């Protein structure tokens, strides 16, 4: 809605975007999954890059503290309750889900603020996770499907 | 499993239960829901003060860093993206499942382990969990249902 609650919004999918893709890269490389490690290394790096942008817009503003359910990023399938998301079809899978989710927000503020700067950046950066969905889904493709046992 | 593992599980648990809660307390008081309020920071302390127990043991040893499915509560019911937990009800049966999964993991670490230290806190960890549990379903019993709109 406001500028100060959108850059909020923003930093804050940024910097659980950051986190959640390390660790997936993380687990891709111990289990030598190293073309799809460095597919979500590329995603963590566009984090910092593009909040530390977002970072130096908000310097001019008071920004409000934002609850986690806000914009962490959902939880994945709970089984056994614990693994599922070492396989790089399930990683990729999750880490789209989640992708689109921050797209849609953009999308959402861009429609229904009145600010034209929020209808801007939201377009913007709703037009760019965009393409972050596209690249999953040509990795999805590709990528073989495991079995269970 | 191993205690350094166990140990890891336990900060992480309650590292995130106390940020949780004292979120969940935020959001009573806001909307001044008083009692809900203090029993949320009646609890974020007891994260705090059970955590800092568990961070003497952990001095011990060298901890595994933890996935963040591994500990975090699971994300709310997701309507309409965002409200609901807002609602004394809501949040007391959100804090409820997230301290019956840990109660979960206690009670499976005391039966799967076979390091007699993990077995010991994995079961007093429980039991205490089972104490939490109970006493928010007696909140839960008088507080009063709301309806949408
Ligand atoms: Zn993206
Ligand atoms: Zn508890």
């Amino acid at each position: 809605y406001t500028l100060a609650e959108f850059l909020a919004h923003a930093i804050a999918l940024e910097t659980e975007a950051a986190e959640r893709y390390v660790e997936l890269a993380d687990m891709m490389e111990a289990h030598n999954n190293l073309d799809t490690a460095t597919v979500f290394r590329d995603m963590a790096r566009f984090s910092t890059l593009h909040g530390d942008e977002i970072k130096q817009r908000s310097r001019a503003l008071e920004l409000p503290k934002l609850m986690s359910w806000q914009y962490r990023w959902k939880t994945p399938p709970e089984v056994g309750d614990e693994h599922y998301l070492m396989t790089p079809y399930h990683a990729l899978r999750y880490a789209r889900d989640n992708e689109i989710r921050g797209m849609e927000y953009y999308k959402e503020a861009a429609a229904n603020s009145a600010d034209p700067e929020v209808k801007r950046l939201g377009a913007d950066f709703a037009a760019e996770e965009a393409e972050h969905v596209v690249a999953l889904d040509k990795w999805i493709e590709k990528t073989p499907r495991p079995s269970i046992t």
